[PDB]
C-alpha cells in the first residue's frame, strides 16, 4: 500500500526567526507588526481569524470571521446575534482565536472572553458597511436551517425594495464581540521543524513571556 | 472617532457558488474536488487546516497542522504525543477542523473525535519525513515551555551526531490522530454576504444534508 499524495505535501521554513529579543513588551505591538507585513504581503485576506467556540457538551466549533477592530481591551468582530457561535457563547464565553497566516510562515493565536458589543458601536460600524451587506444582515438567519437558497434570493429583493433609499436600520440581531487578551502565542516556522514559539500570558497586569518548544 | 482602517477590509465573493444539485452523495468527494482545486490553484499550504481541541475548563486551543492522509475512516495528522493537544485530545476527543480556503472563497469544516494512530501505521510513514524532521521529532518536547532556542539547536547537534548515518528510530512519543467524519460542513461565499452553506451530518450510516443561513 502506497501513501497517499498529500502524506508528501511539506515545506521547509526559512523566511525568518523569531528570538527574545525581538519582543516588545506589549503583545499587541508584534501583532501590528506582523499584521502590517500581512497586509503588504498582500494576503487575500490578512485580517481573516479563525474563532473557535464550545459547546454545552464540550464540542468545539470553528468557522472565519474578519478582525475589524483591534486594542488593549480586545478583538473584534461583527455577526449575527442568533448564530451558532453566539448561541455556543452564550454559555461559554471562552474562545481562541487563529489568524491562519502560514503562507508568511506564521501564526497568531489569542485566548480570552467573548463579550457582546454596545449598541452604540455597533451601530456606528454597521452603517460604514456596503447597502448590501445591511441588507443581506436582515436575510439571513445565520446558521439555523433552511429550504433552499430561493429563500434567500427571495427576502433580498423583498427587503430591498422595502428599504427603498432610506437608511437600512441595524437589525437587534447582529452585532459583534469583543475577544480579551489572556494570552497571544506567535509562531514563526524554522527548520527541521525546529519552529520558534513564544507565548505572551497575562498574569495580573503584566505578561509573563514563555518559549514553546515547536 | 474615526474607525480603525481595518475595519474596512472588505471583499465580495463572486468566483462561485454551491447548490444542492451539485452535492455528491459522499461529502469526501466534494472536499477531494476542492482540495484538488486548492492544490492547482497553488494554495502555500493547500493541506495546512486549524484544528481545534478543547481544555479540561472548557476552553478551546487551536494551531494549524497538516493533513496526510483521509478516507472514509477519517482525517490523518501527525504530531509530539506529549504535546498540549495530544494532552487536551486525551481528556476530550471531541475535535474540529477548519480548512482556511478562503483566498478560493470556501471553507471545509469537520467534526469528530480524535484517535491515536497504530504504531504500525506511524512507523510507515515517520520513515518517509526528511531525515532532519525525524532527528527534530526527537529534539522538541512540544509545548512544555524551554529556556531558549539554543537548547533545541544544541540537542539536534547532539542527536544528528548521535544517529549518524544509521536510522533514526520513531519517538515513543511521536505518532498521530485519526479524526472521525461526523459532521462536514462546505461554504462557498457570494454576494451580499449571502454565501452558500451545506451541512453533512453523520445520521446512522447516511448524511442528513441541510443548507445552513450565512
Ligand atoms: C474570509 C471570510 C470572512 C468571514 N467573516 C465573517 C464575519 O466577520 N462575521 C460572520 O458572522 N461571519 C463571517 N464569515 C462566515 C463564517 O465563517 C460563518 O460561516 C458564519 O459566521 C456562521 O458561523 P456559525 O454558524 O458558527 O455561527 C466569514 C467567512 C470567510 C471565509
Ligand atoms: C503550515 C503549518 C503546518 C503545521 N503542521 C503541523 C503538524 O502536522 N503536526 C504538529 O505537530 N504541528 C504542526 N504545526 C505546528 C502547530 O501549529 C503547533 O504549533 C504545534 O503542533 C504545537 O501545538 P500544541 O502546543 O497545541 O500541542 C504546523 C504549523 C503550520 C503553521
Ligand atoms: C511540528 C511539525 N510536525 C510535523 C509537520 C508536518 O508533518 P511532516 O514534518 O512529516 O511533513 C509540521 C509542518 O509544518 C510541523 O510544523
Ligand atoms: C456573514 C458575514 N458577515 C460579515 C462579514 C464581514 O464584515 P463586513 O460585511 O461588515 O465587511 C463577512 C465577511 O466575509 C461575512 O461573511
Amino acid at each position: 500500500d502506497e501513501l497517499q499524495q498529500i502524506a508528501h505535501l511539506r515545506r521547509e521554513y526559512t523566511k525568518g526567526g523569531l528570538r527574545r529579543r525581538d519582543l516588545p513588551a506589549d503583545p499587541l505591538t508584534l501583532f501590528e507588526r506582523w499584521l502590517s507585513q500581512a497586509c503588504e504581503a498582500k494576503l487575500a485576506d490578512p485580517t481573516a481569524m479563525v474563532v473557535a467556540t464550545v459547546d454545552e457538551h464540550g464540542q468545539p466549533y470553528q468557522r472565519i470571521v474578519l478582525l475589524k477592530h483591534y486594542d488593549e481591551k480586545g478583538m473584534v468582530f461583527y455577526t449575527n446575534l442568533g448564530s451558532r457561535k453566539a448561541h455556543q457563547i452564550e454559555n461559554n464565553p471562552r474562545v481562541s482565536l487563529l489568524f491562519p497566516w502560514h503562507t508568511l510562515e506564521r501564526q497568531v493565536m489569542v485566548i480570552g472572553k467573548a463579550e457582546r458589543l454596545s449598541t452604540l458601536e455597533v451601530m456606528k460600524y454597521f452603517h460604514s458597511r456596503p447597502r448590501d451587506s445591511q441588507i443581506g444582515a436582515w436575510v439571513s438567519k445565520q446558521s439555523s436551517r433552511i429550504s433552499a437558497r430561493g429563500i434567500l434570493e427571495s427576502k433580498f429583493l423583498e427587503l430591498k425594495q422595502k428599504f427603498q433609499q432610506g437608511e437600512v436600520p441595524l437589525p437587534s440581531f447582529w452585532g459583534g464581540f469583543r475577544v480579551s487578551l489572556e494570552q497571544i502565542e506567535f509562531w514563526q516556522g524554522g527548520e527541521h521543524r525546529l519552529h520558534d514559539r513564544f507565548l505572551y500570558q497575562r498574569e495580573n497586569d503584566a505578561w509573563k513571556i514563555d518559549r514553546l518548544a515547536p
